[PDB]
């Protein structure tokens, strides 16, 4: 019987399992960001998150705006923060013409994999995460090793 807010539950495990678990969770995003912000790369999660929210709204009017808004954010030339990708420049002011949850849906897919091995990968082997993973549970002094069968 736990009332109030979740947290005591093993979080690291979730984030470690799949990046999604970290993004969906508030704690994960809070930390993950800090790690990125360091090299001023967080902009990646800032654009990725939007992608979803956009399709979520499920509104034409609202979309009409958010569309160009986000586009003029990172999908712009004078974009102070341009995410890392292979070539998502294929889009253009036109992509804004008809707003749809498919314009970003894809752009978000690639970015996901990028951080999955770009940032995520590190996040795990990073102190920001480890620290918690350690303080969470002490080490074992038993001869018990990787059975592997």
């Amino acid at each position: 019987g736990s009332s109030g807010s979740s947290g005591s539950l093993k979080s690291t495990a979730k984030w470690a399992a799949s990046l999604e678990n970290l993004l969906e969770d508030p704690e994960g995003v809070k930390r993950f960001r800090e790690f990125l912000k360091k090299e001023f790369s967080e902009e990646n999660v800032l654009f990725w998150l939007a992608c979803e929210d956009f399709k979520k709204m499920q509104d034409k009017t609202q979309m009409q705006e958010k569309a160009k808004e986000i586009y003029m954010t990172f999908l712009s030339s004078k974009a102070s923060s341009q995410v890392n990708v292979e070539g998502q420049s294929r889009l253009n002011e036109k992509i804004l013409e008809e707003p749809h949850p498919l314009m970003f849906q894809k752009l978000q897919d690639q970015i996901f994999n990028l951080m999955k091995y770009d940032s995520y990968s590190r996040f795990l082997k990073s102190d920001l995460f480890l620290k918690h993973k350690r303080t969470e549970e002490e080490e074992e002094d038993l001869p018990s090793g990787p059975s592997s069968g």
